């Protein structure tokens, strides 16, 4: 991969790899989503960071996803090269957004789009603050100054307030637990195990006919590596719709909220 | 990737990516092991495949692990090029193995290697089969001929008998399921996810002080996408452990193995 002419933005391309498709041969929203998270960390890497400032470790300040939100309209099948371009935009003293584009390498057309919000955190303490001025100018350089938004529509799907899952859910998945392999470096629950998670509640009958369009996730706390986690689903809706709710086995803690959308085959 | 100017092993590099490695900033075991998984399906279609032969098609056969093997000198770090070398080779009827070796792009040494016994299983019955002449002929083609050992030494830690576990275990991580990430295209579990299943059972402190050097894992039984796995461990001692998964309610064994670990 590589930073574009202007280096307002990064470019990369994936070769979709045999274990990371499903059963039509085509690669997984999670790994649409590992992919998206891998090109966000090369931008970060490519415009000297490690993706905290010079004053975000000074003051242990992290960046954590309140939402994550994706549309596809064709997936990658296994053996296909996917590019996806990624860019970051200040949202003033709210958080940053990242934005990206995934297009099909050989005919150049878009075949996806996503776009994440971020808090400011503090590292120890969780507690969620406001860009500073001194922190907002260190990371402006490697912003476009015009807004560039991957979902500009005067009424977007991205910006959709969610409601709470009422008892009882239609449908459910319980006891889920990460493994190893569902840790980052920092042994924290990685944010794509959440959108597995979501959808372990989703009838196989409905993933077998259909094809996941849209998605929508709210990350309202994080799940510990000793955590059990209970995955709540109820159709609201030739397209279903689906509200989410993921919360914590024991006191029923409410850790993330979302809803999708489906599209007949 | 592509195949070697012999067209008998197929090479590939790999760039480590960002949630492929672990908290020492180093690929994990199931990262090296989808990798190895991913190499050989590439070597198959380089080959015309789809590695199902013409005559194995039409008997309704496929080929399945019964044994997986891997030792690690050094684990790739985030970013780092791997150059992973694999090949097939024929051992009589009784099935194929398949070798793997692992490369740092940079220097060029030997990081790592791999080998596996694959058995030839019928799709539907799951009834184990000896390999039979003609579909051994259709696929001796893209072997090569004489012996080509990623693991040769005589008398080596590949193909030692891996008893069973006593209870009661040592540690043990209990009430493991199956997601729809762990499911390959065919929606039977991935190999690699016993792999993992069976590291959890290991407790954090010997992860968080040693490097896993060596792994062998036997393939007993497929967990179903509704099953629930029991992961067992004992420490035999460098660190050794005794492994084995087993289905929760039954108690059915699913898989068995070894594990080394060196002290960081
Ligand atoms: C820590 N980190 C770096 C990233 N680039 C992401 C990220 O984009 N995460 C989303 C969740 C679906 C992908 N998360
Ligand atoms: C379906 N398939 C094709 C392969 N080449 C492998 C494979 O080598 N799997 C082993 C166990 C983890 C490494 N599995």
């Amino acid at each position: 991969g590589s930073l574009t002419e202007d280096g307002l933005s990064y470019k990369e391309k994936f070769v979709v790899r045999s274990y990371e498709v499903g059963s039509n041969k085509t690669a997984t929203v999670e790994t649409i989503a590992n992919l998206l998270q891998e090109v966000g960390c090369n931008h970060a890497q490519s415009v000297g960071f490690s993706a905290t400032t010079t004053t975000m470790r000074k003051l242990h300040l992290i960046w954590v996803t309140a939402r994550m939100h994706i549309e596809i309209y064709k997936y990658p099948a296994w053996g296909d090269v996917v590019e996806i371009e990624t860019w970051c935009q200040s949202e003033g003293r709210i958080g940053t957004r990242r934005d990206w584009i995934l297009k099909d390498s050989v005919t150049g057309e878009v075949t996806g789009r996503a776009t994440s919000k971020w808090v400011m955190m503090n590292q120890d303490t969780r507690r969620l603050q406001k860009v500073s001025d001194d922190v907002r100018d260190e990371y402006l350089v490697f912003c476009p100054q015009e807004p560039r938004l991957a979902f500009p529509e005067e009424n977007n799907r991205s910006l959709k307030k969610i409601p709470k899952l009422e008892d009882p859910a239609q449908y459910s998945m319980i006891g889920l637990k990460p493994r190893r392999a569902d840790l980052d470096m920092n042994q924290h629950v990685n944010n794509v195990t959440y959108i597995g998670w979501v959808l372990e509640s989703i009838p196989q009958e409905i993933v077998d006919t259909h094809e996941l369009q849209v998605i929508t996730l709210d990350y309202r706390r994080e799940c510990q590596q000793d955590d059990v986690v209970d995955s709540l689903t109820t159709t609201t809706s030739n397209d279903s719709q689906f509200l989410h709710l993921l919360r914590l086995s024991g006191d029923g803690q409410e850790i993330n909220r979302g809803t999708t959308l489906w599209r007949k085959k």
